């Protein structure tokens, strides 16, 4: 099946972080693709990727970048699709630069920003976006949430033990 | 006017309204029916939960939630709905909304919030519109038209600024 | 029989929050510990907070990191004093945790301690319990005097160390 | 007859700290207010802290700004719980005040509230006093219920406003 | 100081015309050294196509430096730099919140491969002066004008000091 | 790539030799474009006289750009800029605490009159590339080498993408 | 009498802040001079001022600067005298740049840093430096401190009134 | 060795010693007698006050005080002595000493603290030496000699680095 969500990043070195987005999508059986696309080193490829996304059938793009992180914003500039930006923390500043570079978009072009390093949540957010008007998928999200609660109960059990 | 809402624009206090009104305005620009509410995570946790839990059944497809300071509303609403929640950090008297921003965006693994810029309620509205357009070719074409109009305005401002600079030089 | 609840969003918070349990135990204050997530178990979180007073709790110590909403949401749902411990996560050194907990708008307070300061959250709960209780307040003073005595000893030791260094 | 002390380093702190006095008065908790400077009157500060318990105080709320040492130094000298209010000064928006108050090392806790959050410091003191006192705890719950009722009213009002707007 | 109708040697661009009150200082500095400049609104976020076209076309037109101002998530200087061999000077424009700290970090923190010369928050005047220094690097005559400019800055301080003695 | 014994066109300087592991990347970038460079330890804090002498003597010697790295209260780039007409590129070197935020602010926030071109924290490589861009601004042949460099950066990304498909 | 403390700043626009240092010195009858000396715009003058200070009889230099505030550090680099740096807050960042630019001196060259805008305290610190081995002046500082305490008692009186 | 101290090097906890030892070392380089103490503002406020109040009478001329986190020791010592107090912000487990720095340097009007860099105990020692030298021509000449030696070392490192770079080029 053709991908419905794209997961892109400026470097394969971002994969240790961005892999969680792919994992989250796979948990919900959403067809997805992953790409290295750099705003600064392949601007033409980036522009084409964004412009072509909707026509290819993509519904959401998750983009990760660090430092002066421009990839999410520039992709959002070039597509009508919702874009989720994942701030990737680099060697200095703990992703604070990445975060401000992504989230602080001036009026006109929005980027949905998640936590620093929060690729897993970007995946879950994409799923919620796909679920908004899809009752079947939405029910799957609700089930996922119920199961999350069960995990906490297991952790609480572990804590009782540790506190003994 | 008396339509069923597809998007909820909510906020922790009515003093957030001057900022959050921009989300409502953006939604109206795209003819998306929306409701505006005061829903307090801190002062009305039970009602906050009821709002979130009841949202999807009522036909809401996106919730835009604004709060400032220790801003918990977007996150706690997201915890109680499968719907996508957009969080608007509202800047308060101190810290220029840096506290609002971190308290909204830094959600640990499990529950996501789509966070926009500090004070960025308008962009929250536009983002909800993109979410609604993602699998709706007609609305999506409206979004592209909106984008092209923004671009045309920049070109007009570019020409105007060149003329202004040319005048100063002369 | 617990008088203080020590709760946290994840068992991964325990390396920090254990210090709160330790402090309470040093003053023989009965306590319970729980993993309770505001984000992943909001219903359980709400029930915990709502039921706390009925269950005989007098103080709740809550730890969380990142966008840390647990202390504030618990405080929203109980009349009891809630102490919030900002737990530092992988990035930002708990600055996000701190601001998320301390910056509560008017109406719902959270007593916030230092980043990672679970031990002090325990000591703070003890002070809250001791404010009116004569025996416990005397124990607190004795504890404070003991802290002063260790400082006197460490000071003397440091002086001897530096002395050995020069000689 | 005071049960809570509300102190601050300068009378210039009053525009903020007044909110603490107001909150206490709303719950009919007898309180005293004082200008007590850790830096300019360390002797008076020490005497205030040392004598607090003997004088019948149960909680001290202390506000200071910049390099804000008053809450911590008072807490160092009393077994009572101390609530610290970071007062924002001309630069840094109280971030310096906040870190100076909240980041107490292990041994001496300070319950820290939001920057400028004197009102919440008052509410927090009330919760500490109410934890065990049945009448006061019921007053707190009634207060919380009243807060929820104002939200319901403001929500309805906002909806009517937006309605008028569209129409 | 620069006469009208010269071909530009420096581009002064910004994401929005609301940036002009700030960016005008860059144009003023260039004019003081008689450097022909053009002023443009070029938006990375609202006109990505036009932004790339501007960047790629700059050097061929004889531009030698681009000064770019933007605020918030400030992507213009970086994206322009990605599409031109010319040195790009980024001016962080402070917006309503954060005092241009977001603008600064989003401009200066370019990862390896594409540099941007970043100046102080709101420092458009200094961006202009820096552009002049770039042009002067291999131009002895211009470089001598810069030295004189620096020398005369010292004379101004003498007058300020005189003013201070009076105030004291 | 640059042969030994050429007169330098760019100065790569730093406050301490402990900065070299970072600053070496600037020298490497210059060497890749065959730009002759000298490398120096010049301390604003420990050798103010020598620092001024270096700055004032640079242009006369044929230096066209100075790249200066410093950390903490990083004064070297600014003080050098105050004493030369040449463009100065400041590299914030991150020290043991604060992750080079102090270094960044102390370099970039120059008040009006004396600009410093600031690059990312630890971004010496980019400082070298920026210097090359400055030299290329009016040098069509060098400028064409920069464009090719940019073009080839894209090919590397293609290989990284291939690696990512394998990992996925 | 020849000045014992110099109070310098990069611009006369710093005077609204730095005036407090001069006031503090005058309260203790310490001969002082004030100068506009810019590290960035008059580096030669700055270097001469610092180098010549001790010979002229100066014992302490108070220097104020904002932004990339280099004046205190560069003066300290050029004199053996203790230098007190006053971070002057500019239009953006509330003097956080000024503070880090002054206080974060690497090993070898110290600058005594006071609060952002804290020129008054710089004056008081200079006085304490002069008092360290001058019992008469030190007694004057003690008296000053006693009087400070009296001011607080007056403020406390005012508060009792306001709280009524 | 068994001299009366002229400078006190104090700290809130003995875990600060690894940092503060640099102040003692700098003082020794200039043959300035110094004592090293643990003096806790938070755990021993009475003893802290006694130390500060007794300092000048005992012959101390400068106090160097280090503390981390909510660092109150330098300020509270300064409150209780007419002597100049140098504060060293000691970085703790979180925040890289930014908390230590702000809690020391941001003293409001009335009580000054001479603040040095985060972890900068060595510079604290050197600063105390400058204070002692300000009106002491012999010690001041020693300081100038120290400064010249630092400068000579930089020149040697400069030559060495040029040779290293020359080698790499070759």
């Amino acid at each position: 099946e053709r991908p419905r969500v794209g997961v892109i990043m400026g470097s394969d070195s971002d994969w240790p972080v961005m892999a969680d987005a792919a994992a989250a999508l796979a948990e919900f059986d959403i067809p997805a693709e992953v790409r290295v696309v750099s705003a600064h080193r392949t601007p033409e490829a980036m522009f084409s990727y964004a412009r072509g996304a909707a026509a290819r059938g993509l519904e959401v793009i998750i983009a990760g970048a660090g430092g002066a992180a421009h990839l999410p914003g520039m992709v959002a500039a070039a597509t009508p699709l919702p874009v989720i930006g994942v701030p990737v923390p680099l060697g200095r500043l703990d992703g604070l630069d990445s975060l401000l570079s992504i989230v602080q978009m001036p009026a006109g072009v929005p980027v949905a920003t998640v936590s620093i390093g929060g690729a897993g949540n970007a995946g879950l957010l994409a799923v919620r976006m796909l679920g908004a008007a899809n009752p079947q998928l939405r029910a799957r999200i609700v089930a996922f949430q119920d199961r999350l609660a069960d995990v906490v109960a297991a952790k609480d059990a572990e804590l009782q033990r540790l506190a003994g």
